[PDB]
């Protein structure tokens, strides 16, 4: 059963899901909710529209880093409806150190932003966070991927339309009191916000006063004196009230970039995914049982089916979307390159999002190989991927290794999101391959310099090797560091794909225009 | 004298320059150029037109890092003229552990295409890289801004009509095979230069064939059978020869965004701003001994002299071209941050580059200043530093602490180059600031437990923390990450200013707007 | 008004002026400069505006609240309104302290009771009709929907004196 390692694998993720979506400690939370503020994800559910999905980011960020004192990088981020209108929400988690900002933290708030931008979505930022992680400054603070940017952010959006709205329910202070200065319109929750450029310990210590939070940067003095804020809540409550209110004043709409069909259902349970991908990325299958399943009634055309075989490329729709899969099945030749690139410029003139499923061990190695020039034919992949003007979604279903990440659309070539399966697996070249390669150099050095070694030596070279690769590029270690915006139960696939098609579809296409290709 | 402390640090400097730009050690580079090879600064310099200046990025990357096994990042990057042209020059340092990308090789390299893209520059990759670093592949490989974005950046750099050339001198193996595959036109140097996908140790590992890497990639196999590369040199001489070349075939130049005037020397030597900028800066000085000195004729017309004194605001020349100064002269206040917005605008509608020369302890702290709104006139600054269309340039000259970083367009608001003084501190606080503040807390709440402590043990608690901020801070340890383009003699401020303007001066601007401004 | 020209929502400008606030301490607080940051809003922005004068309409308070010269879509009066560039007690004091360095004051504070009445202005089309205060929510319906399809300019303003 492959099966059974796919549900255990599963049921792993969702425990996982479940202990960081608490946040912190009962401790913690105890004491958030004693003087009557809501918790972090209950500001965020009574924000949503009732029945209203919720596309979490990044829910695992910071797994197993800092020790783990930050859960989800004590921030919550996704994509859902406020008032009838796409937004993305951004909530510190106050129970998680104050909502205090370790470098993941950062980097979380700053993709959260970045999907805005692509999508063109309103913002709203619930803040609630006591500053920066001293001991980590220097990631938290002074480069073009630091703090300094998430207000960059906010204002170059704020001039292309895209609102940027604030809720201060806590603390804000330092840097962080630009969070609601820099928004278009601010709400603040009397006798519990504060906002402040400098906090009362750098008040006494520079001047002397002794001053208490309110007094320096409460509601009443920010709504009635400074304007630095627009709205006065009563509670958490009323300032999400307020902020829905505030929604519903948003202009119109761009209108969908393509045709929306009506969806179909396909003819198999999704959960049949776990029976047909083995969980080793190294164990051969037909991926056309991917496609077959995910897929509207499970219909597809295929583009060049009998040729470069290793590469499924098809036309199909995903909750009546249209879509071009591009999927890995086997080793990558030239031929495939050449397809990929082909079937890349059809769904770009004909506005076609492209989903691309990895699962790629890398390119065909050896004379007749290179001789062939499959270096350039992967390099006009390459120039499709990064050049097409489509929406794109990635899902690694398998493996992410070496120049096949980049052709099969990883993160450095702006997919809107991407996801990954929990057997899934990323590195710069594969485990087995990375051992096996490293220990071919060694061995030779070692034959070379008269101390040849044995098998069992060879193999005591290897295992740590092999840890390496498992310990960096299992999907854990991928998603805390931000690589992917999420582990997903592959049975959710469909539905993930579907609603980010939903969002991808409202924001005004470039032309289309190629890189040189290098024929 | 403030001067001979300024003189030392410029000597250290240069010291560390020099030996950087060695590479290597003398056993690499004596097997670099025993078989022919040119060292890596030898290719550059003769690739350049003779007098050509040479801006160079990011010399001392990596200092201090990796145990300094790889001086430079092990790259070479900047700007200079080929066949009158102004190109951005990327030359992997084979004398640095045979070109290996560390992770801040491929920062370094991405650093080089972001220029190239800003300021629409030809870009001349001359490759020589045995790959990866293993054992941080992890921070080399997977994320956005890791290697695959080179290739994202080549291809649609291409796209906008940017020039991509690659000189193939020396090894090329795995994705950096992309690097000539996906440029334009690519050069390649017989019996010397290889590029494959996979490598010899690679293909053996995979099908047990034993091949040279000169019958699996060599040039005369890519140039005459592949066609991955277009001209085969008959050595590196040769390579550059052909590359100047191709460089007089790239097309026209957009004309010049504003109007260049005849440069006007200075009044008075650069050399006294040695003698009128204290080291140290927490130490008071005007902010217009500066301006005076760099600055055409010494000449300037100041903006709102007489308000917000704390913030110098002027129009000059620097080298014939506009600009407008922004520069920290105390405590910013509500003033100068309204005085900075308004000059701002005044620039952007004017088509006057902007020049910050930052020395930022902070804003004014206490009640009255939160109440007169400081957060949000502070807030108006940075909407119109972030939205700004004009080019930013931005020189640290002193202190560049926490939300005036911000304000004055630190790293994160996208200034073309961004430079050091030797003197120079940044941080989310000033290192004093910061033990005050954290000592004032801890203080605090040792009184509150009944355990206050002497004034020995508060001095104990103090010195680790400027320590840190000390090492954290201080201008090798922000340059080693490329927080920073480099690290200047403050005596060539006036020349990289007047050479970087000259560059940002051909690429079009876009329109003027701004986001919300909060009144 | 940033917001509403960002989020595409027409302005509707209720006048009822009552001038600026007058002294030393408003003055060194900038009042001159934040009423033009106001009217340099009003004049740049690309949605429609409507403009309905309930009360009176005077002096530099008129330019900030939307008045003929910014090119409001339309512009209406109720029948209790009133526009002058100031009241009429204001210029008879300042056109007889003048003269001195009653009965010259009398034909003046008539003047501005005749100029300021909104027949007078309706008479000269300085707006576009005095209208029945109970009729102000049918007209504005009106006129928005005339207003709907004419292509919004783009988001622009002249510099902020900030």
């Amino acid at each position: 059963s492959f099966a059974d390692e796919h549900r255990r694998l599963v049921a792993e993720l969702n425990n996982k899901l479940a202990a960081a979506a608490l946040g912190g400690n009962e401790r913690a939370r105890k004491r958030h909710v004693s003087r009557g503020k809501l918790l972090p994800r209950e500001r965020v559910d009574r924000l949503l529209d009732p029945g209203s999905p919720f596309l979490e980011l990044a829910p695992l960020a910071a797994g197993g880093m800092y020790g783990d004192e930050s859960p989800g990088a004590g921030i919550i981020t996704g994509i859902g409806r406020v008032s009838g209108r796409q937004c993305v929400i951004v909530a510190n988690d106050a129970t998680v150190k104050g909502g205090t900002y370790y470098p993941m933290t950062v980097k979380k708030h700053l993709r959260a932003q970045e999907v805005a931008l692509q999508n063109m979505l309103p913002c709203i930022y619930l803040v609630d966070s006591g500053g920066a992680f001293l001991p980590r400054q220097d990631e938290v603070f002074p480069d073009r991927e630091h703090f300094g940017r998430i207000f960059y952010n906010q204002a170059t959006m704020s001039a292309k339309g895209i609102p940027q709205v604030a809720a201060v329910l806590g603390s804000c202070t330092a840097g962080g009191a630009y969070v609601p200065a820099m928004s278009d319109e601010a709400v603040i929750v009397r006798e519990q916000g504060t906002i402040f450029l400098g906090g009362p310990p750098l008040v006494k210590a520079a001047t002397g006063e002794i001053v208490s939070a309110e007094e320096l940067g409460g509601g009443d003095l920010h709504s009635r004196t400074s304007g630095v804020t627009d709205h006065l809540a009563d509670d958490d409550e009323d300032a999400l009230r307020i902020v829905r209110a505030i929604a519903d004043t948003f202009g119109p709409c761009e209108p969908a970039q393509w045709d929306v069909r009506r969806s179909v259902e396909p003819k198999y349970p999704q959960a049949e995914l776990y029976d047909v991908v083995p969980p080793d990325p190294r164990v051969p299958y037909d991926v056309h049982e991917v496609v077959v399943r995910i897929v509207d009634g499970s219909e597809f055309s295929e583009f060049k089916a009998k040729y470069g075989k290793t590469l499924v490329t098809a036309f199909a729709r995903v909750h009546g979307h249209p879509v071009g899969i591009v999927a890995n099945n086997g080793v990558l030749f030239s031929e495939s390159a050449l397809k990929g690139a082909h079937f890349i410029e059809l769904c770009d003139k004909r506005k076609i999002p492209l989903l691309f499923l990895q699962n790629i061990a890398g390119f065909m190695v050896g004379r007749d190989y290179e001789a062939g020039g499959i270096a350039k034919h992967g390099a006009k992949m390459v120039t499709a991927v990064a050049c097409a003007r489509v929406p794109k979604l990635t899902v690694v279903i398998g493996g992410s290794y070496g120049a096949g990440n980049y052709s099969m659309c990883g993160r450095a070539y702006s997919p809107r999101f991407l996801w990954m399966w929990p057997n899934a697996r990323i590195s710069v070249m594969g485990g087995e391959q990375a051992a096996s390669v490293l220990a071919t150099v060694r061995g030779e050095q070692l034959s070379a310099a008269g101390t040849p070694w044995s098998p069992d030596e060879e193999e005591a070279f290897k295992a740590p090797i092999r840890a390496q690769y498992e310990d960096q590029g299992n999907p854990y270690y991928s998603t805390a560091r931000l690589w992917d915006d999420g582990i997903i139960d592959p049975a959710d696939t469909r539905t993930v794909v579907g609603l980010a098609l939903s969002l991808c579809a409202h924001a005004p296409l470039d032309q289309v225009g190629y890189g040189v290709f290098r024929m």
